[PDB]
């Protein structure tokens, strides 16, 4: 049958998996350091640190199985928006990938402990303690690597097994979420059994997504040298394959005996003393000195597909890309019937060929892969944008919340803050408008604070509120002046930031309590109450000058209910570089209102030049306490500053950098310098990349946690429906997200003054008309 | 398994590999000598020179194994052009090759020294010295044979050891690049494992690319009367075969004793086969003097294919083609298995029948005769173009980077200068355009100096500039001379070459003119106008103004700048049509053009193109800068290609003879005139190659291509149609012979139309205007006048 060939039986604890041969397993899901944004000394230092780690995690009680699974992305739920602009953008982006081969490649590392009644239970508990020590040391040496211990999807429904299903994805060919029952896992739990041909050419695998066929390659006689990332040319890899590097650790005297027999072979060659006995004696010296640790090893690449000519084509391309880098893959005959059963990490019996390798040549073969999202689908929301063009590589799946320095991981969901920095108008607002437009698939309510009349047409076409501020016109927000919790506290803050220990600090709290007790008795009084509050018990200055603050509650009604009608809200903080005269009270009560509003969804506070308005100590107290409370309770801050080396002088910017998850560096030219390496936590290669992309390349360095790569937008794509359609250029709905100020501002104002409700169906029609007039007559006629 | 049948062990030195029985191999690749160019009686002289070499290194430790491998060439890449006209020409030429005679054959020779603890190391260190001596001898003897000693290939990505890959090709069936590693080669070479069954079955070879089958033919006859090319009739056939000849040298007592045994059985005892007893006595005295060397020799023909009826058909067709040359093949039974392991050059065990033959009957059965075929890959650039219609169908794979007897040091990549010889432009311009398009395949920086408005449509459609430079139109000023880069020396040389024509060393006077000209820093047309309006204050500004003629339209001086894409292109062209000396017109404009285009690109693909190359290079400055420019530009990846209309007029000069001496690929087009003591003296042909060039004809564009020491005829043949395609609606080719051939009244009107009638940078105005050329000239042009 099939159940005798798969050795697992979960009977111990969360991370450890027992079996019938009394072995124990523990699976890690890693997404390692990117192999595109680092120097050669950095990857050499990484391999040296990993070898110094694995030198202690040794001594014959260990088997490490590194799996590199390149898999299609069937789990991605591309869905609808229920507004026509964002659905049009999703349609253009989804069919803007003309054969991009959307595959993601995750890593796994299986740690297997094998030692060689109540005493057997004691030995089992000793293996549990020993493997927990191994897992603790491995997690302490994988802090840069993003290695989540994979006993993490527990208690979903009725006790689902997370160190399982990866051991199903090897054996079934599809990620089936395994249930834990009081039974054995080898009975009939692994459902989709594969079958083999009688000659052993290509095996078949009857999954639920369709019948597949697979072929394998075994690596033998690899090169005597070892590049650190030597076999990373199989990550582009149009294969949907599974790579398995098994290293079962041999002890020191067993490895010394193996080199003794190898020297006996190389010295008793029939009159060919090939002078190769000078590096194996050096290897014996490194073994006795303790610099190495050797063990048995086999590498199997199982490439999947269908229509066996295509499987053989993939096998031939894999053999070509392997022999390019000086390893020799032999194909497999009927021993493939054992080789797939050598895929599982409890398979010393059906092991194809145990080549003894040193640990440096094992870490040099599986060091780790390029950059993707560690959770493509599975975030606290859905995946925001399937960003293409990690440059010559996989997709991105850009998320606002990925990871951070994982200390005290409990009592928090995930840090979600992002810093979308870049040079002034060099491709910042188009990316921010695109991300805020694409994020609407799981219903957030974004609140934006602009730089200078930017992102206007995007938020206005999304259905947003977007009041544009001018401070002279009476159309503006009014002081609401009715919280029945700490009206005295907000009267204190209003008095001190209206006079602008402010000036003398003499009994202003008595003025606040007097105006509260004389005016508010108790609830639901109108502009009579607001007029008493404005008049008597900005303040003295506008009271004696009559000019400069018309936009506040100066015979303006209580516009306080306007935070349940729309979803996107937008305020222009353009003419407010004169803080703390005007910018900090306005944003003080705006952030007061919009922080009293928390609707449970992702409240995305979008800032443009966040260091400009937040220049008061009240916003420092908010950037401590409110930032902790909002990044706790399903809130997301999206900053976009422009001059970060001019922003780094304030400590508010420092404490907002230190609590920010994902960074985007867009178009920083050579005018900026080595201060990206300190504060922003970069290496030298990442700053070299962001300075070497140039000025008008419109691609950005994305960095999440300890991973970094590049990303583009690719606004040139076309599709083929039956014959090859026209080139779309992604230029329809591109001037609406770029937000050129005069055309979009004038036409948006005039056609919200022409048709009443804010349209997604009628605003871009005449917006397209008024943009096409300029873009056709002004740019084609005169030459 | 198979690891006991394939006898190889580790590399011992750079070029010598080992065996599990302590034999030492060294693999040469022999780009063999071209035999269908001189095959009257010099073939016997080549065979006698090779036998006089092989008698020197007789050395009964030795065993030679030579392999003729016909391979269906797959490594020639598809040519992505990123153009429209040149891509159309590449598509038309690629569909022009349905001529099924692909399969380049390459010839290898493995020298196997078989030497019959620390003493074993001494044995190895003596066998290395002996095989290095034999390698030096065979290198000095195969100098004209295009030899290359296959070394350990020190950078593929780490180290890739490539005499081993050919040793893989005998056992695997494809060029598998075998990486050198910490394991003997007997355990990991045989990737594609063979299979054999029983009586009535040919061998199977289950490769990853597809299933293959193979049969074997064994040479077993008592034939003596051999010719030096008796088995090159298979060198044009289509089997994808591997033909192995093995010759292990018999020792002198064993050779004399077995020759005594065979002569007792043959030339004596009352039958004697009269009269075959005469050669044996003098040959026995020659063997006691060593003039013969007898050796165990066998030969197998492994014929590859698929669909075993087709393998049996190819075996029967090879049987007929070898029965044509009085050789009797035999099919191989179950000993095919052993016979397949008879191909690897360390197996004296699995040999079919080690019958002894002499050295001349081994060097005559398998000499290094080869149809000329260039490198498909491996050249430092991309391969240029394949051209068929050579000696018996096999393709050529033309390449500029072909070796020579020069390069005493291996400093540059490969010598790559080329020149065409032909009279009256008899289809020269079409060949130069057809080479320029397939050179535009791998993006070069072409600079051309055309003769009389030729190559103008090809350059203009290829993304070129093509200054007309003519003293006859209402326009014409295209020269600037304004910014100085090598100011004092080069503009001093240009001034003294512009004014110095009086019959007297005005060098310091011109130096003071340049010193008063440079006023002061970074000046424009104001500075050039100051240079024009400097006072006379003898050889003076008078002849300068009167030999620019005043309002210098055809001339170089008194111009504005023409700064428009002088460096941001890929193809530049100039004309020297109305340029002849007295007055000195052609030399300063050529000096200025070579000076400005010297430092165009230092490092990437550069190709100087010259038409009538002996015409501008006449003065002594051109000799000095030609020698220095060759010596410093051949290292900086700048190759040349010349073309002349007369051989004898080009051989009249001396610096032109120096440039002839340093070329690397000659293409002799067509000469019925054929002055005898110029082709064989200056351009270095033999007598039979010159007779070939004379008998080539006068209008057909069949040309003798000679590169290295190989020579073969070729025809580019852009006049051939086809018979089938996927879109079965049209199967004839007609175009692109009227755009590269570039008749000057067509090119003048194409330039006038691209200036005034339409206006376009790329080749997008072309095809209806090509109809406006062709159909309009055929209907209302030549035939119907008025």
């Amino acid at each position: 049958p099939v159940g005798q060939f798969i050795p697992y039986s979960h009977h111990v604890t969360d991370t450890i998996i027992s079996t019938k041969n009394a072995e124990y397993l523990s699976v890690w899901k890693i997404d390692g350091r990117s192999h595109q944004s680092a120097s050669e000394a950095d990857v050499f230092q990484w391999i040296r640190e990993l070898n110094n780690t694995l030198r202690g995690i040794s001594s014959a009680n260990l088997s490490l199985w590194t799996h590199i699974v390149r898999r299609r992305v069937y789990e991605y739920p591309d869905a609808e928006f229920d507004n026509v602009f964002c659905r049009q953008l999703d349609e253009k982006y989804r069919e803007s990938f003309t054969g991009y081969n959307l595959m993601v490649n995750d890593l796994y590392l299986t740690v297997v402990y094998r030692p060689v009644p109540d005493q057997k239970k004691h030995r089992q508990e000793s293996c549990i303690k020993a493997l927990e020590d191994i897992n603790r040391t491995l997690g302490q040496s994988f802090k840069r690597y993003g290695a989540e211990l994979l006993s993490v999807y527990e208690k979903g429904g009725h006790a689902f097994s997370a160190p399982l299903e990866f051991l199903a994805r090897l054996v079934n060919g599809e990620h089936i979420p395994m249930p834990i029952c009081r039974d054995r896992f080898s009975d009939y739990m692994a459902v989709n059994r594969p079958m083999f041909s009688k000659w052993g050419e290509v095996g078949e695998l009857r999954s639920l997504t369709g019948l597949r066929r697979f072929g394998m390659l075994e690596i033998r006689e690899y090169d005597d040298a070892t590049e650190p990332g030597q076999l990373n040319v199989l990550l582009e890899s149009d294969y949907e394959f599974v790579l398995t590097h098994s290293f079962s650790v041999l002890s020191r005297p067993a490895a010394k005996e193996y080199l003794q027999r190898h020297q006996k072979n190389l010295i008793d060659a029939r009159d060919v003393a090939t002078d190769q006995i000078e590096e194996i004696d050096e290897a014996l010296n490194q073994l006795i000195s303790g610099h190495f640790v050797m063990g048995e090893h086999h590498c199997t690449l199982t490439v999947y597909g269908e229509t066996v000519q295509q499987v053989r084509d993939n096998l031939a391309h894999a053999s070509a890309a392997m022999l390019d880098v000086a390893v020799l893959p032999k194909p497999v005959d009927l021993a493939l019937e054992a080789g797939y059963w050598a895929q599982l990490p409890a398979n010393w019996q059906w092991r194809p060929r145990p080549a003894p390798i040193t640990s440096l040549n094992f870490l040099s073969f599986s060091p780790f892969h390029n950059f993707m999202s560690g959770k493509p689908t599975g975030n606290p929301w859905g995946p925001a944008v399937t960003i293409l063009k990690t440059v010559s590589g996989t997709p991105l799946y850009f998320n606002f919340h990925a990871s951070k320095e994982e200390e005290d991981a409990t009592d928090k969901r995930l840090l979600g803050n992002t810093m979308l920095i870049g040079q002034s108008s060099s491709g910042k607002t188009v990316l921010l408008g695109f991300l805020l437009a694409q994020a609407q698939k799981f219903k957030p309510t974004i609140v934006a604070f602009d730089k200078d009349r930017g992102m206007e047409i995007s938020i206005r076409a999304m259905g947003g509120r977007y009041l544009p501020l001018k401070t002279g016109e009476p159309s503006g927000f009014n002081p609401f002046q009715l919280p029945p919790t700490h009206a005295n506290l907000i009267f204190l803050k209003q008095f001190v930031k209206k006079l602008a220990g402010e000036v003398t600090h003499r009994d202003e709290e008595e003025i606040d309590q007097a105006i509260t007790a004389m005016m508010s008795d108790s609830i639901d009084k109108s502009l009579r109450r607001l007029s008493l509050l404005l008049q008597f018990l900005h303040a003295r200055l506008v009271k004696w000058c009559e000019g400069g603050d018309y936009g506040w509650l100066f015979d303006n009604p209580t516009d306080a209910l306007d935070l349940s009608t729309h979803q996107i809200y937008g305020f222009d903080i353009t003419e407010f570089l004169d803080n703390p005269e005007a910018r900090t009270p306005v944003m003080m009560y705006l952030l007061y209102r919009t922080e009293s509003m928390i609707d449970g969804r992702r409240f995305m506070y979008v800032f443009d030049e966040f260091w400009k308005p937040l220049q008061d100590e009240y916003f420092e107290d908010l950037a401590k306490n409110k930032q902790k409370t909002i990044r706790k309770q399903n809130g997301i801050f999206v900053f976009a500053t422009q001059e970060p080396s001019d922003a780094l002088e304030s400590n508010i910017a420092k404490t907002l950098i230190q609590q920010c998850a994902t960074y985007i560096f867009l178009a920083n030219p050579k005018a900026d310098y080595e201060d990206y390496t300190q504060g922003f936590k970069l290496t030298d290669s990442e700053f070299e990349l962001v300075r070497g992309l140039g000025e008008f390349s419109r691609r950005f360095l994305i960095k999440q946690g300890d991973q970094s790569a590049l990303a583009e937008m690719n606004l040139g794509k076309f599709r083929t429906i039956v014959d090859g359609e026209t080139v779309e250029r992604d230029f329809d709905d591109e001037l609406l997200v770029l937000s050129g100020t005069p055309d979009n501002a004038e036409i948006a104002e005039s056609i919200i003054a022409e048709v009443g409700d804010d349209p997604a169906v009628w605003l871009p029609i005449f917006l397209d008309r008024v943009k096409a007039e300029r873009s056709d007559v002004g740019s084609g006629s005169g030459s």
